[PDB]
């Protein structure tokens, strides 16, 4: 069996390619910092020779508290990651969450992202499929891998056919969530072998990042999407679990080490 | 500690109160169903003395398949509802998407939900605060109870103090539901004590749908919100699990043999 | 479908029939105390109404410390169960470990346990097997209420048939229990409906004691299996969570309110 | 940090030494089995360069039928690892399950194993604490990794520290097996950096003990844990899920290309 591939542009993403990093930060805090952030990703991808997608939220349909920074707004965050793409030609992959902003952002961006808390929204399915460009479907916390076919099925009418399905962990309990490594084949499968990628920052809701993101790559995957903000420590408030962007390279060559040295294995069965 | 009233006009909701039944059906296929089933739950509740609130989604924003029945509209569904009030006299609670369908079902109906797979999506609560109706947030599969209070929390804010908890399990394992009885308590506390109801019927995804009831009430609940379909055999497609009609009542003696039985009970306390 | 019995002599348990409560205590701390404790226990049965077994451990085979406290021994135990027995015509449920104390503890008391950790070790089945005596599975935390067939089968090879199944919750994450009400009827149908029993103090790992019961209860059981200390507060060790003593009686008139009110109600069947 | 150190003879068994493999079969069904089994592993170890210790069981104190294969005998098994050891040179760790097996298998073997479901079982293991020989401690499938401490604790007092903790994944759900990538650094922590090593074949109750056990590998172990059978196909019974002996060697060099590459990383701290 051969992989699908969901090429983003001179990118192309797929299960048994060598694994694409679609980087990034989580919320687009200020331009300042998301080129600052960014910088360093393009600077040890290059260096280190791994594909690669930056990514930050624009928005934030989901908090505690609305008197809260909702976000840079569909409009002022668009204009973001224009300055950004010129800047550094890098590709842009950033969620949506009402159906009106689909066909903006797609022109903007690259890759879009199918927030996992809604994988299950026909009405905005339907219309991220309009604009018919990369998806991105976080794999919900509440639902088994074999349940992902539909998914990339309801998808394929809408007329699109080119997703991404992206794992952050299962539901282990009240507030827990633990990463099956066994789901990642089982997605591949049902999903005609569609890219599958490994969401490990949120996934754990620390020094877990490595040993955590080390063993879903030495599964093989078509990529690690991962989140770094420059000083954790005091930025940490609570959603996903950013890296210290410091550490970025040394731990990106812990996953080529391993994205590598696997995806280059001669076909294994300990089926039969 | 007494407990929080969301009284939904002549209708008192509370803990200590009675249970509130919140039956219905699931998706409004036809008004000539509707009425049928709502028909006999109007007639089952009068006559057993069980306060009642008819329930049914005039659309379903999740499913497996977009070539299929979206629902009744946001439109042709509120005028259902309207023939049905009248019809009846009986409130009507109907779940929204969208946040532009908030206000307009607030006018129509009594009783508005907000549907699990999004109680944390601010932009949708911020906007059902609005109306400032009665809501009825389904709690997510997800979602340990004590994390209850920022959603009411969040609620307040909106400027609307009059919500409902409602339970239909917690994850265990890759495609399973179970109710862990004790969250029940656990939600009244976070939630400033406001009434928790029991969605039974889709915290099974049966034979089991009284014996898993009997011990949901059996604990001290406001309501029960419950499903059924005159001929489930036929129409059991997936989602929720209706209940037999005929077995309506029957099943309704069940509840109030226990919601008023443990409803008069002399405040124990096994703490101390 | 009729229920089966596994009478203690003149006690008859049964799914059908009314509650038996198997309390006690969890450890033989000193007869001054297994005799004040169960004092309560047979005054409060008979008051109200409620069949009564006497449960206490003569032994720990599992804690945290060797240099602790194993317990009154296999011999000095069966003694105190004796001076208990005369005393108050009441019979003596007791767990076992080791294949040896098997045949013994058969003379001394009515009832025997098998250590829920243990539920899987044939050599020590095959043995409770030979005694002939009562036997009370206590369901693994670990296993799924489908799988207690087989124990229940195994047991009647070794020529034993008079076996009861005790439910103590399931695993829900790393270090938590959860009860599955539905497993209830899980059980009964797989153990040719074998008398099902509700452990809920060591389901518990509280002022849940009661909610909880309440739910299982409201469901149907053949009986509970509590414990409690006369002064929990101080003895707070750990293992399971003991009810307060002085609760004993009002917290037993929430469920023969209950365990009565539902053992006699007009077979339902929300299936079809 | 620096890790601890269990050697197994002219073994030395550590988180940060090369992976020891544990390799063998279930049960000893006979020794022109045993022998045909363990014949290769030795073989592919010496040959590949990796740390090798036979296992097999020579008891089956656990099953679902006593009319069944209970094991060769404490008596005439031990005497099997006899002719076994002379031939191979290589080292015996086989489980016990009751008090009294514990110094014998002492002497015919170097590694013993305390059975998973008896993990909790003080008596066994202040006797398996006597010998004083190395102890293999399952993690029990319902207990989390940071209560592993108590177990390697309780075992110093029977004055015995030489212990490793082998992991077999965790309860997700009724009848279900996950393993948490997470606790194995969780386990090596609280067991004053014990030898961790992951029980593969039953962590899997199939095609998925290479991804499975390769994920475990690329995040650093003492070793793994593995089982096969020459026609796993016609002996599928089950319990674990062995793995097929052709297939050993092309396995094992996916594990060395892994439990080296990752051996040898410079300390990463993506914490601060
Ligand atoms: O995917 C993300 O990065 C985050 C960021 F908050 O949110 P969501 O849970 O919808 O994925
Ligand atoms: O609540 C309901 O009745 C159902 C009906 F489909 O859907 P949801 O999962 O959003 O609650
Ligand atoms: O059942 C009990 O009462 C207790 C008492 F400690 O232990 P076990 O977990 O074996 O049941
Ligand atoms: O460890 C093993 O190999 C097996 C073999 F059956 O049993 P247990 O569950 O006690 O470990």
């Amino acid at each position: 069996m051969k992989q699908k591939v969901v090429s983003i542009g001179d990118i192309n993403v797929a299960n048994d390619l060598p694994f694409v990093l679609f980087g990034g930060m989580n919320v687009l805090e200020s331009r300042d910092l998301a080129m600052r952030i960014c910088e360093h990703y393009v600077t040890v991808t290059q260096k280190l020779g791994i594909p690669y997608v930056f990514k930050a939220s624009f928005d934030k349909a989901n908090r505690s508290s609305i008197h809260s920074y909702r976000g840079p707004g569909l409009e002022e965050g668009m204009k973001i990651f224009q300055e950004l793409k010129q800047t550094f030609g890098v590709k842009i992959i950033t969620d949506v969450h009402e159906p009106s902003q689909a066909q903006p952002v797609a022109d903007v961006v690259d890759v879009i992202q199918l927030p996992a808390f809604l994988a299950r929204q026909t009405d905005l399915v339907e219309a991220m499929a309009k604009t018919g460009a990369v998806i991105n479907v976080k794999k919900p916390q509440f639902v088994s891998p074999g349940q992902m076919g539909n998914i990339v099925d309801k998808f394929k009418e809408g007329g699109n056919e080119k997703v991404i399905l992206c794992d952050r962990g299962a539901n282990f309990g009240y507030d827990n969530l633990v990463v099956d490594m066994l789901g990642f084949s089982i997605m591949k499968k049902v999903s005609g072998n569609s890219p599958v990628i490994f969401d490990v920052t949120h996934a754990l809701q620390r020094a877990q990042v490595a040993e955590l993101a080390r063993a879903g790559m030495a599964v093989g995957l078509a990529g690690l999407f991962i989140e770094a903000h420059p000083d954790p420590e005091h930025a940490k408030c609570d959603g996903p679990s950013a890296l210290p962007l410091a550490k970025l390279e040394p731990f990106l060559k812990q996953m080529k080490a391993i994205d590598d040295l696997v995806k280059g294995f001669e076909e294994l069965d300990t089926s039969k």
